[PDB]
């Protein structure tokens, strides 16, 4: 657990004042109403808070992994959808921070400087293409100066609204992995059109979006990358993106905990409050337990990436199968420790369980990262 | 497991066809909409079905415990809110005909005779008294011929639409469980007022009702059995309730599992229906075997409730917990199997998630459930 | 749950006796020795017990596979042991009953009649060949009017004391599942050799055989079957042995629980019964909950064996699994009950914790079985 | 995870080394035979790793709570019967160096310098009192300048070898958890009297001893601390004695990974390393992502000991819960991995199952365990 520099910590101090104050009292109507986390966005974005990630080399903050994963703790502690907008708007950035050339980046990161409010998203998955990522179906042909790009993609999380979209695609469909390529892909070009705006179980306060493209032209100096490395930037882009689902979870479980929690103490029943019962007891120390054990495998995942380390891999896999798990158990376990109350929608803890299920299969389902852990340990 | 009637196996059959063909094409706007499932209640008015456990003696088809559990697994398949609707009706009902008069049974189980729509409620739970039920704070005061009642009540299903609701109240707080009645009370009664009806998370396709008794005279000849026997038509009518539950959670589990076996059948990723794959075909056995043992100990517990055997209570509990239990996990990953799809409200079976938490809570909670079935086994 | 025949009534409450006053008392020595349980095997053969399954017309009881299940529930609860001598001599008789021409039904089942101590043994299992069973390498060759058989076997159940010994070979490698053959072989045979007894976690009072075979002329005679028919010989002989590791399961988890359940009236501690304790009382409601519902999957899965039912499969396969998963967390906790002396020889416990352990793996293992329920659900 | 001093690190490296080389070739022994570790004892002894807690002051090497955690972990790899010979002796002298006066300190540590190869022991625990340990009967009475002792210990590590016992008895029954002293006991003192070394499921290269005490006399000056702080003393012990605890079951998981996962790559079915198989890569990525987990909680408990942190309580029990259940769990799926193979006793991974069990045991269970940290979490 790596010593936070001062800079962390006073930008922690704040995203848990932020949280507090004017993140969880929106949490509610957000869900309610299938919210944009408009207000979150503009703030954050005043902040400093909207893309940590951002390299200092554009105008950005430059945090870090292992400070974007506390972030994020703390703010899926009060709202899972706001902490999405976070997760989304670094990973659409992250497939051009490395692997973009020089030109590319300042082309397309610069207007991110700052309070920037522009948004970004990652469009890999297709219906036919899920955890078989390799299926995509979408091509890109090279025409002179330009790429032309036919295909769809779906879930896309902040799809309709992205300033910038990196659309992964096909450039030489009999390669395989070697023949995927990743593309910058600007709102208002001719042959984008958005799809339906699908309506979820949870992470309600939130945009998912299908995308088509229709003889879609994007300049050649788009590319990401040579042409055939697109699956390997993915790859890369997903192994960051496990940790940040992990960390999410872990937060969200916290928030779970903390209202079972308080419930306990003022719960009375059976003359006592609730907290005296040895069996709330039991249920509590499992909870907290668990959440513990995410939250260490979480940080230890996160500081991996940062230093550059083979083993984040394996950590991020062994991290997200097990904060995602944990947020599951814990938020079900929540609710019933509220009891009736738990299962209402004004206690809040109801939306957690729902927002949780969506750790378990996005980044990448949990029986994929299994078998991603399972590989690495077996076949080192 | 009992050779089923002729009678019975017509009337399952017919439940299967009206489940399939009328209920299940109504359940996601049933709960898209949180509607009453007022065609469902006609149509098994009309069908027969509405109060199976009606004695024959005031018009009703008297098809005892098993055929009703038989039912509500056909109905929870589908639609979980209108498995409660018959939950409730059948509930509201039990404690008349187990306690109450023959001149209190004529006078108020005619009104449900034959193709009757009426409703029954029953109202026990208050803010102060959940799983603590001796904690409940009415107070029925015999003034001349009348008692007047005053107090609340809460979570009370189908509360504020009961034509009959039967609440348990103290006609003498010293005295505990001694000092509990139990009262039928009308639609229309001055002093009746109704309260919220709470958003839930699941079952939306219901009535969730706080009630208020303000100063509210009954009649004296309302009183269901004697004076401070209420705690114990209570307990008893649990006692049935949490089969019906079972059997409810059991449909749930079906109903889910179902939509993910024709997934996996349907669904290709790496060039073969992901059926193919050995992951998933532990994840639907391990699946079926929950649901397959959860269906034995709810039939066994049925069947023993129906002969009036004193070890119902021991595997009515064991079935409630375990099938209930099993819901909860077997909808949670069924949703893990449809992956992304299956986290969209389009799919249903993340209606199902949510509709399974609720058979965790209600009719006690599985922390109390657990409870009596220890105390049963340690303490015979 | 059919309804018991006298006849298996008066076996059943027989077993019961003797499992109570001449097994019970016999186990913990049975273990710590590691004796073949000759006593227990010479009492049966005098009652009738031994060889429940061999047909009338050999002149066996006959007595059916419910029946058996029965037994092996009995005989589990007390040495683990003492059930598995009855399933390797039902396992290996079944071959030859069903699957063997009139003739050798005769000339190798006679000598199992009436009281005989004879015992059999079933040998697939090989050092390369243990999931993989279409792997083993054990050949047989046809020379005039001999087969000629070369390999080896282990993990062979009593096999270096069994008169008759099922043997299965390869009679054409080529072929696949459809090369296989099935042999009896007799005791004495020259080139049959006998390898180690090895030393096992727990089921100690058994004989866990080597075998090999040198040059091993059997008659043409002995084949069991055509050439080619012995993999389907021995996928039918698995499916009802899966059954019998199932009921012994059963067996162990309750013989378990029953002692976690004493110890908690007679245990003291914070002056009371542990048995006060909430969590004790959940944690054997979840125990007993599970032993329950193993019983009643394993009651369902012997009755459609025994009607010749299609699904017995799929549902043998669901016993097996959740049978043995439950004496494995059973017997777990009733160590944990029982606290400091749950670790100790003496009380017995430890064992059946060290004997649950075999039955998730033998029989084939747990993730077999579930390979075969999930094949069973998705590819009907 | 603080940086290791150098001095940590080199005796952490000769640790691995001493355990690959010498201890690992031992234990198959060890267990079979029930020795104790003599050879290990005086191994540890000259290289300075018998008593790594021992305080510079009287001659040991003061490594702290995290280097023993660290070393119990290579041990427990291994040998947890090795690991435990260390947990004793370093739990029968931490009740003096955390309580015992200057006098008291340099009269009884001084012997253990060095290399001494004399051993401590522990003595809390009676037939009256395990998880009750309030209920402790063993009394110690002033007569003069002696306390006279009457009373009786059971399941004492070490107790019939050690040279130095620390004995707690009521001094005061009346007053409770405020009447309880400790008291050094010296080996050959009159009136101590050794029962039998008990026969143990596991951890069997080890002694597990019975003391009575009949009329034993010490001196005045051997009492610990001042009449009637002995049960803080004790819970204080224990506080550190669960961090050891978790340690070692750290390793025992760690090490019967070890096993499963060299299994799985060495062993051929369906003609490829098993390693190959999703289901196997699974198994092995959930034991190793709840190996890490317990690993991370063990480490920061053991940091926070050293730190002098108040919430060592709380994460000191989460740590023993989690890596005890972890141990049990993933020795039984390893051997589950060997399948038939890990039923053997020559494979080693059976006795780790054996061994995993206790640990959810001893230092108090894994239910009073989850009661403190419950308690910590509710009542802060
Ligand atoms: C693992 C997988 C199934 C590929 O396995 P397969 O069995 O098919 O293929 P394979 O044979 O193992 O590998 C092929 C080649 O790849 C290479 N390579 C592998 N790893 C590499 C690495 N780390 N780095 C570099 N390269 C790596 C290999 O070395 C190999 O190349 P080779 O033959 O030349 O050596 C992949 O498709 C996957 O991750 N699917 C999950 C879907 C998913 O994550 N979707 C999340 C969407 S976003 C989201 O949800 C959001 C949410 C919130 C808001 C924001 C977003
Ligand atoms: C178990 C409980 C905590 C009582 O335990 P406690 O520890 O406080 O009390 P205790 O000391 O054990 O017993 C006191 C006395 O009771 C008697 N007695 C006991 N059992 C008896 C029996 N079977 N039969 C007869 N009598 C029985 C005892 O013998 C004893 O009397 P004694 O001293 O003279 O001998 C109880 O309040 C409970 O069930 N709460 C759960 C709440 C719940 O279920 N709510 C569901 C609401 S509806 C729903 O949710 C819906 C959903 C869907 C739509 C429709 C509805
Ligand atoms: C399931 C298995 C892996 C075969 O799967 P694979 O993926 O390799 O092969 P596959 O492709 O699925 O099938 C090949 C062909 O088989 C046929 N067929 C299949 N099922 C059939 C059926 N029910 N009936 C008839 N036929 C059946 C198929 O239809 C197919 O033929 P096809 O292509 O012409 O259509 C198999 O080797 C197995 O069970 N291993 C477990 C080891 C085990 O149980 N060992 C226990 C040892 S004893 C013990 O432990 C003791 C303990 C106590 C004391 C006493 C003893
Ligand atoms: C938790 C327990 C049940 C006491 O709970 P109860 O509900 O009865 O009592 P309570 O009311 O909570 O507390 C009473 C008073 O205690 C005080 N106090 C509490 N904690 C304190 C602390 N941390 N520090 C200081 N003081 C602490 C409280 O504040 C309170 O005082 P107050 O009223 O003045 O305020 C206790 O007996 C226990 O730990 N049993 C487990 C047995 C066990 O661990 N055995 C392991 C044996 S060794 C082993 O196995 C080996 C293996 C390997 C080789 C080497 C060895
Ligand atoms: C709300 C939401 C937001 C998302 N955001 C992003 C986004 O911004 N950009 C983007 O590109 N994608 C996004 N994802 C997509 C997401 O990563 C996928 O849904 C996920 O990979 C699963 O793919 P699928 O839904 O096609 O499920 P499938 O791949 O069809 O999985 C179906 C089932 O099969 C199992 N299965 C599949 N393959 C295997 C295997 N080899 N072994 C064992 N089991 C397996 C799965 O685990 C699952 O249980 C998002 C999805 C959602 C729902
Ligand atoms: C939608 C809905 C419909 C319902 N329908 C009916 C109805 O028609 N009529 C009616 O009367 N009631 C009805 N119920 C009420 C229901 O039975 C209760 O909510 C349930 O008993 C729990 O009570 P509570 O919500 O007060 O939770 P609490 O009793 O406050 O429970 C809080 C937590 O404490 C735990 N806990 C409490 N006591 C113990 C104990 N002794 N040991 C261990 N743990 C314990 C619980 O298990 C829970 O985890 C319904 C409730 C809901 C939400
Ligand atoms: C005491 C004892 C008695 C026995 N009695 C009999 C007897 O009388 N006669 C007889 O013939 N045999 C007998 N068996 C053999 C027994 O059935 C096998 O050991 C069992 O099939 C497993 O084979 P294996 O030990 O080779 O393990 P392996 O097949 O090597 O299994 C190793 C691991 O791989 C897993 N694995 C293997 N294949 C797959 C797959 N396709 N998918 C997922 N996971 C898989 C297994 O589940 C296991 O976890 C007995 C064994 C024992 C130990
Ligand atoms: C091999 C071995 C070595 C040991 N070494 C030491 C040693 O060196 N020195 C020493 O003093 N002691 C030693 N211990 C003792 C050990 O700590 C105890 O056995 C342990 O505290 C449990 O006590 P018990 O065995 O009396 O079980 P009990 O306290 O009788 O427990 C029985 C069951 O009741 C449960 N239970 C008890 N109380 C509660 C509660 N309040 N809430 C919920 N559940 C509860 C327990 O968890 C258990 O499941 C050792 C024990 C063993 C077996």
């Amino acid at each position: 657990m790596k010593h936070l520099t001062e800079e962390q910590k006073l930008t922690l101090d704040m995203v848990r004042d932020v949280a507090t104050r004017e993140i969880a009292p929106r949490a509610l109507e957000l869900d309610e109403k299938s919210l944009f986390p408009e207000y979150a966005r503009d703030l954050f974005a005043k902040l400093g808070l909207l893309n940590p990630l951002l390299p200092a080399a554009y105008g950005g903050t430059e945090m870090g992994v292992l400070t974007l994963a506390l972030i994020l703790e703390e703010l899926g502690r009060v709202c899972a959808s706001t902490a999405l907008l976070l997760i989304a708007q670094t990973d659409g950035m992250l497939p051009i921070i490395h692997g973009g050339s020089p030109e590319l980046k300042e082309r397309y990161l610069r207007r991110f400087a700052g309070e920037s409010t522009l948004l970004t998203a990652l469009a890999a998955t297709e219906p036919a293409a899920g955890s078989d990522l390799l299926a995509m179906k979408t091509r890109a042909v090279r025409q002179g100066d330009k790429y032309v790009i036919n295909g769809q993609k779906c879930f896309i999380t902040n799809g309709s609204v992205a300033d910038v979209i990196v659309v992964y695609a096909y450039t030489d469909p009999e390669k395989g992995s070697k023949g995927i390529s990743a593309f910058v892909v600007e709102k208002g070009t001719p042959g984008l059109v958005y799809g339906r705006n699908e309506s979820k179980m949870g992470m309600r306060g939130s945009i998912n979006s299908e995308l088509f493209f229709e003889n879609m032209e994007v300049p050649a100096e788009n590319i990401i990358g040579a042409e055939g490395t697109g699956f390997a930037n993915l790859m890369q882009t997903l192994s960051t993106n496990r940790v940040f689902c992990a960390a999410q979870a872990v937060g969200i479980a916290q928030g779970a905990l903390d209202i079972a929690v308080r419930h306990t103490q003022d719960r009375v029943q059976f003359g006592k409050p609730i907290a005296h019962l040895a069996p709330v007891q039991f249920m509590v120390a499992d909870m907290a337990t668990a959440v513990e054990a995410s939250r260490l495998l979480t940080r230890k995942a996160a500081e991996l990436l940062d230093d550059g380390d083979k083993k984040a891999v394996l950590y991020g896999s062994m991290a997200k199968t097990m904060a995602s798990d944990t947020a599951m158990r814990v938020t079900t376990d929540a609710v019933q420790v509220l009891g009736g109350s738990g299962y209402m929608k004004e206690n809040g803890v109801e939306r957690m369980m729902r927002d949780a299920k969506l750790t378990q299969i996005y980044t990448g389902t949990n029986q994929i990262t299994r078998m991603v852990t399972g590989r690495a340990l077996l076949f080192p």
